[PDB]
Formats: C-alpha cells, structure tokens, sequence
C-alpha cells in the first residue's frame, strides 16, 4: 500500500500541489471575469454567480486542506513520528479530497462545488492521479483497525503539536472526563443550565483568562493553547467549550478596542470568571446582515438609553455584561452608524432572569440541549453609562467587532473539531461493543468506513485549525485560513454526528445515548456564529482581491 | 436546433440510457467476479467488498431513477403536459444524477459510490455528456421562480398520476392542512400521543382499510392510492402517515398468510379502525439480524406462552394486536424456527399502558416528536390463543413477513416523499417571507438552489415510488424497485430537511418552527424500517442473481 512508504507519499503530494494551486488560480480568474468584468466586483453579478463564487471558496478550502495535511505529515516525518495510522490518514485524505476536487465537493448535501461550475477542466498529472486512487478498501479497513487499537491516545493520529500543548490537552481531557461527560445527560434531562460549579472550576483553572495578558490577570497563553482547551471542553459538551470562547472573544474585543481605563476595569474580572459575558448582536429581523441592525442607543446627558429587540442570545440570564451592538447615528442604515457597548447588567435567577430596569426577556425552546440557554431580549430605555461605550468614540463598533473575527472563526473550528471527535469516539465505542450477525459492527465495512472517514476528516479540519492559530500566534493576517477551518470543520462535525448515529441504529435516537444530543450540537455549528453561506461569501470576496 | 427543449431533452435521454445500462451490467459482472468468483456468492467476500457491493446498489438506483424520470416526462409529453417546471426538473435531474454517476453518488455524507470502487471507467457519449451539463445556474433560478408561482398545487410539477389518484391527493392534503398541520406543535409541546380523534377521523375516511378488499369491509383501492394517502398524511406529520401504514401492512400479512377464519375475524376490524396493530419484531440485542431473535413461544395446551424482550415498538400502548415474531423451535438459531402471532392484547392508558397479564413495558425517551411513541416490552408467560398463530402452522413466520416487504418498502418511500415535500414547502415559505440584505432570501442562489434541488430530488423519488406501486398493482415482482425507492427517498428527505433548516438560520432550531421537528422525523427514515446499509445489501444480492 502507498502508506508503506510514507516518504514517497509525501514526495508525490509535493509534486501534485502546484497543479492544484494553478487550478485555484484559474478558478479565481474565471470568477473575476464573471463578477468583476470591468475590474470592480458588481453586487448583482456576485449574487447571480453565488454558486460559482462559493465553489471557489470550497475548492480553495480543499487545496489548503491538502497543503496542511501534507505539511502535518511532513513535520511528523522530520520528527520520526509519521507512523502507520498517520500515513494511512494521509493516503486516504489525499485520495478522497483529490477525488472530490475532480468529482464534486459537498457544500451541503445537495450542492456540489464542481470544476464545471466555473467552466474549468483538470487533467490530473501523474502524481495527482496516483494519489487520487488512495482511498481504498484495504486502507480504510486498516485505519479502522488501528483506531480500535488506539487505546491510550487522545486523537486518531498524532497531531504534531508540541509537548506543552499536548499536556494542556491531557489536562482538559481529564477535566471533561471527570466533570462534564458523566453529567451532561443529567443536565439535559433536567433542562438545566451548566452548573455554576463547573464555571467556578474552569475559572480556577484559568480558562476564562487563558489568552488575556498577565498584566490583566490572565495566563498570557497562545491562541493554539486556547484551541486545544476548547477542543477538549467541547468534546465533553459544546456549551462548556463555548463558556471559554465567550470570555476569550469579549476580552479580545476590549483589548483591541477599549480605552486603557476599560481594559483595567473589565479584563481582570473576565480573566477570573467574576465577570461573565455574552454577545448581544442578533435581532428578530437582522442576523446575517448585522450592519443593518435596528436597536438604537440615544444620548441622555453623558450616558446612553437603548431600545430594541435582540434574540438568539446565549447565556443571557447569568451574565454580568453584554457586548451590545447598537445604532448611535439615526441617519444611517449601515455598519457605519454602529457603536459597541459594554452593557453591564445584574445577573438574574430562574424566576427573575432580567431584573435590570429597561430589560425583559424569555428563554427560546431549542432543539437539543443548550446548556447556557438562548433568549429573546427586549430593551426599553435600558441605560448604559457613557464610560461603557467601547473605545469612547461612537461609530467604531463594527470595526471593533471585525477585529475579533479571526479568533471567533478559529474558536468555532475548534468547537467543531471537539464535537466531531466526540461523535467519532461514541461511534467507535458502539461499533465495537454492539454485536449483530455474530460479530461486532466494526467488522462491516459500512461501519468501519464511516469511522475511518471521520478520523481522516477530523485530522484535516484539525490541521487547518492549527495552521490558522499558528498564523494568528505570529501576528499574521489569517482571516481566510480561519474562515476555511470554520467552513470545513462545521461540515465535518455534522457528517461525523450523522454517521455515528447511523452506527447506533434505533438506539441513536434514544436520549439515553449521547449521540442524539451530539447530533443537535453538531448541527448548530454552521449557523450559530454565522451561516456557512455567508462564510463562503466572505472567503470568495477576499480571494478576488 | 436548441438542445434544451423538451423534445431535445427526451431524445437525448433516450440516446444516453443504453450506455448507463451497460455501465450497470459491467458493474454487476465486476461485483460478481469479486464476491462470487466460482459462482456462489461467498459471505466473507461479500463482507470484505461491502462498499463496492453497496456502490452497485446506489449506481443501479441512479440508473433506474434516470429511467423513471425520463419515462415520467415522456408520458407527460404524450398528454401535452410537459410544461416548463417539469422540463426543468427533467433537465436539472438528468444533469445532476449523470454528474454524480461520473463523480460520486453520496451513500452517506462521507461515503461515495464511485465507478472506481468497481474499477470501472466511463467516457460519456455525446448525448450523456450534453445532458450532464444541464444543472445550470439559470435553470435552477428559473425553477425556483416557478416554484414560487405554483397556484396552491400540491406538488412542484405534475405527477403524471391519473385523475382519480389526484382527487385522493386533494382530499388527504385538505385533511392534513385542516387537522394535522395546525395541531402538531401542540401535540409536541404536550408530549402526547396523536389524539384518538385523529384516529377516528382517519378511520371514517377509510384509511385503515384503503387497500383491504371490499368483502372484508375495506375500500379495495390500489397500492398507488395508498401511496398518495400516505404521502399527504406524512406531509402533515410522519406519524399520521404511519398509522395508515401499520394497518396496510398488518392486513397484507393476514391476507397473504392467514387462514380463511383469520381473514374473516381480523380484516374487518382493521379496515374500520376498531382494531389497531403494531409490529413486534425488534429485541434489545437483535434488530437487523431478525432471524436470530430470541423471544420464545411455547405450547400450553391449545395455546402458546411467550417469554422475551422486545424494543423500539411503535404505538404499543393503544394497540389491540401485535404482529409478534417469536421462536417456536428451541433447537434453532435462524429464521426457520420463527412463527408469527396475531397477539391480541388490551389497550392501555397513560397510567397503566400494559394491563394485559404477562406483559410489561415502558416508553423510550426519543429525540423529536414521536406521536405513537416507542416502547420497551417484556413478555413473561404472555398468553396467545392457538387460533392466533398466523396460518396455523409453526415455522412460517419469516416467509409470511417477507410477503409484506414490497409494500413496506413502498410505504416507507411514500412517507419519505411526504416528509421531503413538507421540508421543501416549509423552506419555500420561509425563503419568500424572510428578508435579509433588503430582499427575500429566495433571491440568493444558495437559498434558491437548495429549494430547486429539493423539487428535483422529490420528483425523482416520487417517480421511483410510483413505478414500484405500478408494478405491484399489476401483480409483478417489485422488491428491487421498491427497495431503491426506499433507499433514495430516505436520503432525499434527510437532505431536504437539513437544507430547509439551513434556510431558516437560527430559527431553524426553535421548536416554534416546524422544521426542527421535521429534521428529526426525516432522520428516522433510513433506520426505522431497517437500516439503509441492509437495504443496500439486499439490493446488491438480488442484482447478483
Ligand atoms: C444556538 C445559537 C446561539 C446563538 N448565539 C448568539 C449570541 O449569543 N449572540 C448573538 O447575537 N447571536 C447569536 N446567534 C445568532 C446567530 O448569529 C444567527 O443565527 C446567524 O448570524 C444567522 O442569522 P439569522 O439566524 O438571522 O439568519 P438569516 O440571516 O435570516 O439567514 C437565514 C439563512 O439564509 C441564508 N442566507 C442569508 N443571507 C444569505 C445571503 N446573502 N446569501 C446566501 N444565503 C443567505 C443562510 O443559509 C442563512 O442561514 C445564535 C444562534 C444560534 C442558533
Ligand atoms: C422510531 C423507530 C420506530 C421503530 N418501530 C418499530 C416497531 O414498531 N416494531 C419493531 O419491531 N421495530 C421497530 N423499530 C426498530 C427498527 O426496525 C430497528 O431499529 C432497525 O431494524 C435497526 O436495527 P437495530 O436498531 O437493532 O440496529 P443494529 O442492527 O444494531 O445495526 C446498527 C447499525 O449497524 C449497521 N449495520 C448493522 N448490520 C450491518 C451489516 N451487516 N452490514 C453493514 N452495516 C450494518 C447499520 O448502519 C445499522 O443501523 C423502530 C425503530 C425506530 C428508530
Ligand atoms: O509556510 P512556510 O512554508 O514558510 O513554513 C515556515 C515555517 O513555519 C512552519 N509551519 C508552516 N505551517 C505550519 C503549521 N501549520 N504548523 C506548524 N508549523 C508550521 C514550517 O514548518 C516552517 O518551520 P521551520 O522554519 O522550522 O522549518
Ligand atoms: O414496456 P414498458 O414498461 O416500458 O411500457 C408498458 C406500459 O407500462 C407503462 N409504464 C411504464 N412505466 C410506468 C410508470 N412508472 N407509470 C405508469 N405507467 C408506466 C408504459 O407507459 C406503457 O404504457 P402504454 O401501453 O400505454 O404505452
């Protein structure tokens, strides 16, 4: 098998990459001719040709996925760590992803990105054609066997992360195994918030200030460190991972956009978990087109008064501060008129969730288990102190929010990887333990192949995510890469949960089996931090640059 | 001349079909050489090569899908009824399904049936190559525009069914609109069984005896008639459709396997709805491998006494009879030792669901809304009258059950079509009503394309289903075709619900929005009447014959 000679496999992958880059360039030029025939992209043409544009985004995502998978394996080889399971992941992943470039990439279950969507043709060269045959029955069977015999390891295949990061992984995996995994079914059954004891435990471990500078009471750790924490917490339960994301994003928003006084006032309390935050952006009629939002903030002396409706707000009851985006210029309808507020409020109780004056709200009944809950909120004369307009100058809120998009995308990808990993582990356990026709289910290729493809796609998404974090940790622009990781990761997690449920048969629908909950968790990933359609749009516009 | 007029499309489809049949033959021969190298299929080789075997099943499903889509349009044209929406469904369907034959058919989100899985290659002929380019952006956009102007019609495109069948459609569509759609959210919120008043109304409508002969109090209508009823009831709510399916299958079981006295005693009460039935087959440890089940039945005088555990049993509380499969020969381990019983019991109450002696049970807590509920059942010396052994002779139960498989598969496909249609209609409503970026969502191709592809795949699945019913109604063997309809239809419904949820954004997860429930309903379709993996296995074995 090709995996028997990993050095030859890496060499072929390097030989094949140039034609994939050329393909992406032809695709980009083709899109430009459709949507920007005179130079400037025309909105009506971008809209008409949206399928082709998003096909460019997904094609590019697959080229970068191939680049990062090959790079991962190359760095393992340099370290002497390109072992059999990893070589099979490389073989199968190159085979499958090249094959989908040639035959169709699923943007959604029924929308495929095909080369014909941009009138492109690709005749694979010798190396690419050979690699394209790598996703074989024997390779998948062997991969599934090694997954079964992976006892003791936290991932299917070495990740290539350095030792300090894998020790962080092991710390937060032990936490999830002790305090999250044994308890999530009870939380679901009781329809209850993640217990405050979990928040307090994570706060003492430094989760809420992991990446906040030490000057403000944080740990000053890398974004890669936060990815690993988030992946492991989310493997336990996505909402536990999102507790850490919310603090990390609010803190970046303030670090990048706040006055020095705001940094000193807010960051220590976020870092200790004494101040819990959530984002208050979405409105009943405005979600994807956030620049057009309608909640208004009106001056009253040196302070502000807010009126409007917000919805889909996570963790709205227990938080002390809302990063609240409102329109401060009534003569505007676009992003320029927006300001961001650190809207302090009093945490509520189950029977009195919104005691602060001028604020009302109610829980939204949501599919699955939502451990921070989501809420509709009404603001009617809600007061915000002048000193809590972030940065002090009105009309900068949307640019301040955009400064958080790299991290938000990275953290959504990290959550997706953790959810996907949970689905694969749950599926594997059932496939080994469940007997049918006189043997474990994993002996049947339709079961084992599902698990093999999970391990491959999880590693592809993981390496895209880790590359994005690497770039961010070096201070380089990484919005494209982080967006690709978010786009691919959400799909990978959804497919992994869907196919893990299949392995369970009828038991996959029983609430007693965790996969029923994991399915619902995975489904939110391509919506809750922005729809995949919009993420593909933003990537395509950047690629035309 | 233009190559995309209806005349040209039908001519090209006829020109392309022979090479598709040759591809299917080549694939069958290839599979045979892999799994039956000496003549007899070898179980170990069928297992090793299960992906290639199931790829043959899905390839064949797509060739038959293309054949029936082309046939449908040709019959419309003979009647002057191949209008624009139908011609676009033909165009886009042929383009997409030919493209997937060439590039990969999704068996699941990550498992693709590719020609390379059987070491085949295909160089499309002139006609097939032209047709493969027909799923274009302008075509999808025009289809989505026509779907918005559909005149309150019950389908997107004419079905080709006769006027009597379409009058049945209108009646049951009106019932679902008036009595099911306005009430299903309340049923879910109360976690309650479909009300008995709904059952009484369906019984008055003749649903429970629609296909039972008139000499037994039924209406004596065709299987296609029952498909239409089931589709429209399921569009309302899958469980309402399944009430009808359960009677239709129990009646067929008795009509084909019962003594004359059993027919006379049981059929009139099934037909009137005075006797409600469910199937009692699955056990905690035995589902797909039903021939190995362990529940036992032992003679006691002229009667039988049953001991064992059953699970995943739908509607177990309120039924009067269970079609119960048990092992009557303790020296056996396979299907030969099984007998089918018409196991009469007393319907229960919420408080006391299982008042009959020797039977206990409890509801399984299940994802989504299960309006007949599913139960775990225990039998300990449960009595069955000797006259209730179906057919009077032990050891014929599995063969009697197999007599119902054609109908069961057809009715599963019909439920799937109805669920898929619901998702498409719910998605369309939201896509038109929801504004974002200053226009309705349906103006964006990522939204409109999802809906267009639903209409296409729904019609493809509908025509496969209707072909299977046509064959059954002429008394011809149709197990392959019915299985194909079930295989494709479940996937189409799942994809339709997934993409319709996407169109809703965050609101797709709110229980207030019906799509959250429909997602869960669609997911069961490829498990609840048998796993898709097993359906593909059965098809492949038959194709090898
Ligand atoms: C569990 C959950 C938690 C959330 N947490 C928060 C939170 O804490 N704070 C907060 O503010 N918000 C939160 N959100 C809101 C989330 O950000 C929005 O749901 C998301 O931005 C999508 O917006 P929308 O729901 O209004 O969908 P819409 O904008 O109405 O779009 C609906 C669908 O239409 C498609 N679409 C829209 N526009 C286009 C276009 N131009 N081109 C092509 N397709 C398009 C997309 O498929 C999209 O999903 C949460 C949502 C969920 C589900
Ligand atoms: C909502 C619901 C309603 C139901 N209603 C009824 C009812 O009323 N009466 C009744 O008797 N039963 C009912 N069932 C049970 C249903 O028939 C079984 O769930 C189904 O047959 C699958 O069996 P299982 O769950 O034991 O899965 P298993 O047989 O344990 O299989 C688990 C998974 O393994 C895979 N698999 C298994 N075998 C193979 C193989 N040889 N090759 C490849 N892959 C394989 C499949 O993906 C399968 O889904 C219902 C189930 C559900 C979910
Ligand atoms: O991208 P480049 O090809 O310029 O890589 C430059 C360096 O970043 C490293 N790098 C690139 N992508 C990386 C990733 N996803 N993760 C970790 N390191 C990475 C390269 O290994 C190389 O390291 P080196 O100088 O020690 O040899
Ligand atoms: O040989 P075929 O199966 O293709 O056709 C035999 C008949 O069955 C019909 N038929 C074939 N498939 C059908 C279907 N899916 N639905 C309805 N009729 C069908 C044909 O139109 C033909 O009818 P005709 O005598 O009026 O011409």
């Amino acid at each position: 098998m090709p995996a028997d000679t990993p050095s030859a496999l890496l060499a072929l992958a390097g030989e094949a990459l140039p034609e994939l880059e050329s393909l992406q360039s032809r695709a980009t030029e083709a899109l430009r001719a459709l949507v920007a025939p005179a130079g400037k992209p025309q909105p009506a043409l971008l809209e008409q040709h949206q399928h082709a544009a998003h096909a460019l985004s997904w094609l590019t995502t697959y080229v970068e996925s191939i680049r990062q998978l090959s790079g991962w394996a190359g760095r393992l080889a340099e370290a002497g760590n390109l072992g059999r399971i990893e070589a099979l992941i490389l073989q199968i992943g190159l085979g499958e992803y090249l094959g989908q470039i040639a035959g169709g990439i699923p943007m959604s279950q029924t929308e495929f990105a095909r080369l014909s969507d941009l009138e492109l043709d690709w005749q694979p060269g010798e190396a690419a054609a050979k690699l394209m045959r790598g996703n074989t029955a024997p390779a998948r069977a062997e991969l599934a066997r090694l997954m079964q015999d992976n006892h003791g390891r936290a991932t299917f295949g070495a990740t290539g992360l350095d030792e300090d990061l894998e020790m962080i992984r092991d710390q937060f995996r032990r936490y999830a195994e002790e305090r999250v995994i044994p308890n999530a079914h009870e939380w679901h059954l009781k329809d209850q918030l993640i217990p405050m004891e979990i928040i307090e435990e994570l706060a003492e471990l430094g989760v809420f200030g992991l990446t906040i500078p030490e000057e403000f009471g944080g740990l000053g750790l890398s974004k890669a460190s936060m990815v690993v924490v988030t992946e492991e917490l989310s493997r336990g339960y996505i909402g536990v991972g999102s507790l850490g994301t919310r603090s990390e994003i609010a803190a970046e928003l303030i670090l990048c956009g706040g006055t020095e006084a705001q940094k000193a006032k807010w960051l220590p309390g976020l870092a200790s978990g004494e101040i819990l935050s959530t984002a208050v952006f979405t409105e009943p009629n405005t979600g994807s087109d956030l620049g057009s939002l309608r909640t208004r903030a009106v001056r009253d002396g040196e302070d502000w008064v807010v009126t409007g409706n917000k919805t889909w707000i996570t963790h709205a009851q227990r938080t002390h501060v809302m990063t609240l985006l409102a329109r401060t210029d009534p003569e505007t309808t676009d992003w320029r008129g927006l300001s961001m507020f650190l809207a302090e409020k009093e945490p509520g109780t189950d029977d009195d969730p919104f005691p602060t004056p001028g604020m009302t709200g109610g829980e939204i009944e949501v599919l699955g288990y939502r451990g921070m809950k989501e809420y509709e909120l009404g603001f009617d004369g809600f007061r915000i102190k002048g000193e809590n307009l972030l940065g002090g100058e009105p009309g900068r809120g949307f640019k301040q929010l955009m400064e958080t998009f790299e991290s938000a995308r990275i953290q959504t990808a990290a959550r997706a990887v953790g959810v996907a990993q949970s689905a694969a582990e749950i599926g594997m356990r059932y496939a080994v333990d469940r007997k049918q026709f006189g043997k474990s289910l994993i002996e049947f290729p339709r079961v084992a192949d599902k698990l093999a493809m999970m391990a491959v796609e999880i590693m592809i998404a993981r390496q895209l995510t880790y590359f994005s974090a690497w770039e961010k940790d070096h201070g380089r622009r990484c919005d494209l890469e982080a967006g690709m990781a978010k786009l691919l990761g959400a799909r990978v997690a959804w497919a992994a949960a869907d196919n893990a449920l299949q392995i369970h048969g009828g038991n996959g629908f029983a609430l007693e089996y965790a996969i029923s909950r994991v399915l619902c968790d995975a489904r939110i990933l391509n919506i809750f931090e922005g729809a995949a359609e919009i993420q593909a749009q933003v990537i395509a516009r950047r690629l035309l640059d």
